[PDB]
């Protein structure tokens, strides 16, 4: 049994709008990681407007056999306070095709920790 | 300088129409391979209708600094004569965004060698 996921969105970088373009985005499966299998479900790069869509499938086995999808975003958008450009991990709800995950505007100049703490 | 490519199409498998679904497709850069760098530009999986689109960027350096894109298709479509299910490599024209490569119907039950020879 294999389940597939599609995530879409539009990258925003208010601190440097050029940094929304040509951004490397990976859809990876933490369950596959636990199994030491290829965990890269899908890979895309954002376009000139910051748009992206990435679709991947996963088939897991053993104790953890439900796919656990994440987005890994490597980018050069300077964080608004610190000018950090740290990779951003998005926790993707476990919602599989025919369902599609539309993330909307994805901001690269602010991190989850900023607010959480 | 980085150039990006998008390839789209619809997988067909006349010998087993189920085999168009959930097919792993990689967009890779032979120039990056020559440089021993990550050569995987993009990765997608076909949907329930066999549709796919994959977008990737590449930035090459050294003697071979023009990206040289290919599609690697791993699938279970039985070849019409032999029942082979060998991976299919598509030679992608060096045509980069804003240009998009629309491949149309991509048949998985017949190989380039069949005719060529």
């Amino acid at each position: 049994k294999t389940s597939c996921l599609m995530a879409t969105g539009v990258l925003k970088c208010p601190t440097d709008p050029e940094a929304v373009k040509k951004v490397h985005i990976d859809l990876w499966d933490a369950a596959a990681a636990a199994a030491e299998s290829d965990d890269l479900m899908g890979r895309t790069w954002s376009d000139r407007n910051g748009n992206f869509q990435v679709t991947g499938c996963a088939s897991d086995f053993g104790p953890i056999n439900t796919p656990d999808p994440y987005l890994y975003i490597q980018h050069n958008c300077p964080h608004r306070d610190s000018n950090a450009t740290n990779p951003i991990q998005i926790d993707v709800i476990p919602l599989f095709l025919p369902s599609i995950v539309r993330l909307g505007n994805v901001y690269l100049d602010r991190y989850l920790e900023d607010y959480h703490h």
